């Protein structure tokens, strides 16, 4: 079925964001076991096949639409080097792309793509629970210092 | 445990080769799945599940090696349009491949990086396995015909 | 126990029958698995199966009858390029072979070796269905055309 | 996908020595039956179904690499008369082709036929193992004699 | 139904046979008891179970055949006295039966009493093995010695 | 069979180096489990589990290419005092036998023992392994204090 | 606790007696299996474990008594060329040590430590076990021969 070719530029657009997501995860999640940190890199593995899924969703959906996905491009990824960065680079990438969600969800509402917006909707409830988890962990390394922190997630 | 410079260069290289094998087959997985070819659908999905196994075994060496793994370039996709086509785009991917593998294996025996070369063949083992599928399916179009295995590839 | 000697001569005439029949065989069966015909690899491969457990009984007769098995001998091999000419040779080898069978089973009446006879009985009842099969196969890609038929053979 | 002709025809020529031993073992093992060496029997004849398995690896092998399996020529089978030469003969079979195995490794290393040095190490690591138990089965016959010997290998 | 008149005295004659390896292998079983060699009681012992179910088809046979089944008519015994006498003694028996089945099984072909054939072929092909473990144990101790044979034969 | 007398040195060689970490990685183990650091203790259990088993197989390779194992020299074991200078003891043991290991590898290599190449390849990846988990107790050290370490490792 | 000095030089000596007793043993039981003697070997490897135990004992009480296990010093190991050599190896090896084990009681009793006492009762007892079981094989050889000994070790 023919989509809106606006529509379909959108949801291309937040494929890149979730195709930046998974990368950057994963390279997060290998770090973090690498380091054994085993707690971390468990979390931040299953959040690297979240967006996976995210990603294939929307390949599914503009494929519908009869658009091409855009697997092609790769936006930066946000690699930090140590605990601390590298969850403010996870925060920063998620807060970076809520803009896009919200701003998609708006435009399908204006063009009476429904069920684009439910499947962004669905996206959105998720990524506001990531930013909760990643939010959390800085304010708990906070209160309980850095040390205690990377102790706790050892194992 | 500090690498081989070269060593570590090699997997990096071989590490973009199976990024790009990631994206190329997950988004023909899904094309094949819109077009209503549930088995080539099934199939070219696990290849890329295949692949991103790959990827983390390279990333996981890497990193214990003290490299830097490059999950940031990703080389041209060679997204085809049709069956046929989409399934000579696969192996022309695989067969670029090959000569990198080799040329890995090659290095890392020079350099007695014995272990890095264990990971290596066993990738080029399962690339080769890939090859013979593909090659396969091309022989089997022009035995029995492209509609006969359109539709032998639809449940 | 001593054995006629014309017995054992045309039991190790059969004996080499057999060991042609699970080469050629044997190598049908994995062509057609290379090619992706899973169905008639799986038949080629049980057939071959079967000679091998013919030629298995004809040894262990022969060596009873204290007589000197020769597996040392080796026919023309009729190895075929296409399925259809594959299933030809077969059936010729399946046929060229039949006039043994049932030319011992003659002598060992003549000679008053009923036992020999029924272990030859018992391969020619299976030799004439391999017969069966082949030439079923052959006469189905002559209803349903060669294409059909191969398709048909690929799961 | 063509392999190195030179590599096809060592694969060629291991897979000759694989078809005589496959003949030679199935003999012996029988013959042991037949004198009432049942666990003589018994291991011979899984030694020869091994030897089946490693001709069958190599005909796929060489198949996918695109060459043309021989399983028509059959070299010299080294048949025993009794127990203590049928050890020998087989013994000498297992060393003689050692060779052969080796040297195919070492082409396909200065190749870079790195998939079929591993099928080549796989059957080797094996080959060394059959070399085993049968100096093993000599020196036992030097310390126990002959006539214990074969009482253990009765039942 | 009413038989061919010589057939049934074949068959009378075979019942003959049969009535009298079922006494020698029953005492020759208990004998082999009786001297703590109960491997050999056991086997010897199976046998005389074995011919009892001989004696009854053929008896079984001769009554539909509407004959009189002779179990009066007791022939020569053939008792040894140690174990290689007494394997001898049943060999020799077996042996002087076979020249009554084939010609029982003879005649019944040239008068056309199939069913009567087929029933002697199956006593036929069972006497033929009997006659193979005897000689394989003969030779057994010809190979390791009558000390080692017996302490075999023991438990 | 007779292995090469340069192949069978290096391989003594090895022995020896397991031989070492054997009695080192035992005591360190119970030292840990006395000080009431059971994870640690534990862990340096299996490890000199796994040092005893690598131990084994070498033996094994030594006798079956009929050489002489040495059981008998033991080498300088590095005992620590403290969990810190113990993960330093040992991962200074794993780094002074790499060198000896590959050698061995490369040496195997050259002569064309290659199933001696393949047992010593199979033990490089273990010991990379310990490294790897030996220089990550250290890095923990240093990021979470060597307090908040000795905690993590009571239970 | 700090144990009395003396009675930790008397553990150190009993341990040095393991230490040479496990590498003894464990080397013989591998020549038993490279030999293709399985009962010998299984049995001479057990005991090699029971004395790797009876170490593992002997280190945590030392460490407990606040000394320093030695586990440096290796005694002259007791290599045998042939089974006999070798039984009689570990039954010289078990006198020797056994003097050792009672003066270590004796002295333990003089200065109350009834718990160290204890544990060398309980090791005694399984000295005094191999012993008659090295005793009794020797005593069987000359019984029943070597040939029958190692025939009866096989399985
Ligand atoms: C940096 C590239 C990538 C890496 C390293 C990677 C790695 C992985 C790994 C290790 C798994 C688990 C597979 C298993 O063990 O069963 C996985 C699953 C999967 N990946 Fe990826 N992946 C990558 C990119 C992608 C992309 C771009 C997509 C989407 C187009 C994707 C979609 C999936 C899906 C759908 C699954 C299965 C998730 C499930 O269990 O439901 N992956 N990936
Ligand atoms: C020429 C003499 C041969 C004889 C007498 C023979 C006999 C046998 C027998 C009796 C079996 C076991 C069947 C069963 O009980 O299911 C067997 C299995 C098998 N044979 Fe052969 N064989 C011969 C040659 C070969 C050759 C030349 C090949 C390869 C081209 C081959 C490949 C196999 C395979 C792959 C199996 C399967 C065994 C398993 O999976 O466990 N055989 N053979
Ligand atoms: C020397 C004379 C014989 C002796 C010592 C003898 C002894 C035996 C013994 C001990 C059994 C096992 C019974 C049980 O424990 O269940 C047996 C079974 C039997 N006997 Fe006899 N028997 C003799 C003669 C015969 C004869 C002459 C015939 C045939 C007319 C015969 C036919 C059978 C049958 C049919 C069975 C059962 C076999 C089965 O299990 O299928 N026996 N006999
Ligand atoms: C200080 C010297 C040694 C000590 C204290 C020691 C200790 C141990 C202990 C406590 C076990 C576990 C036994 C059980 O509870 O089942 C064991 C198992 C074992 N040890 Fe040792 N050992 C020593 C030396 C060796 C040596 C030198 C070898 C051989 C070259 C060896 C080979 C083995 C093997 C094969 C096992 C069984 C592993 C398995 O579970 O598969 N050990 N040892
Ligand atoms: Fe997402
Ligand atoms: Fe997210
Ligand atoms: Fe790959
Ligand atoms: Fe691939
Ligand atoms: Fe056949
Ligand atoms: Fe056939
Ligand atoms: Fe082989
Ligand atoms: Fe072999
Ligand atoms: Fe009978
Ligand atoms: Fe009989
Ligand atoms: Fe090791
Ligand atoms: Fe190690
Ligand atoms: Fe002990
Ligand atoms: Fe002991
Ligand atoms: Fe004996
Ligand atoms: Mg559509
Ligand atoms: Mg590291
Ligand atoms: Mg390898
Ligand atoms: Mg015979
Ligand atoms: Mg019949
Ligand atoms: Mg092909
Ligand atoms: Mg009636
Ligand atoms: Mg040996
Ligand atoms: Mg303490
Ligand atoms: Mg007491």
């Amino acid at each position: 079925m023919k989509g809106d070719k606006i529509v379909i530029q959108h949801l291309n657009k937040i494929l890149g964001n979730e195709l930046i997501a998974i990368n950057q995860y994963f390279l997060h999640a290998r770090m973090y076991e690498d380091w054994g940190l085993e707690k971390l890199g468990k979390h931040e593995y299953h959040e690297s096949i979240d967006e996976m899924k995210h990603a294939d969703k929307l390949i599914k959906r503009i494929l519908f639409l009869e658009g091409l996905p855009n697997l092609q491009e790769l936006g930066k990824l946000l690699i930090g080097e140590h605990t601390k960065e590298m969850l403010e680079c996870d925060l920063k990438l998620e807060q970076a792309g809520l803009p896009d969600l919200k701003a998609a969800i708006a435009y399908c509402e204006s063009v009476g793509d429904y069920a684009s917006r439910e499947l962004l909707e669905d996206i959105l409830e998720s990524e506001e629970d990531h930013i909760d988890w990643l939010e959390t962990q800085l304010d708990l390394i906070d209160k309980i210092g850095l040390e205690n922190y990377l102790q706790s997630q050892m194992d």
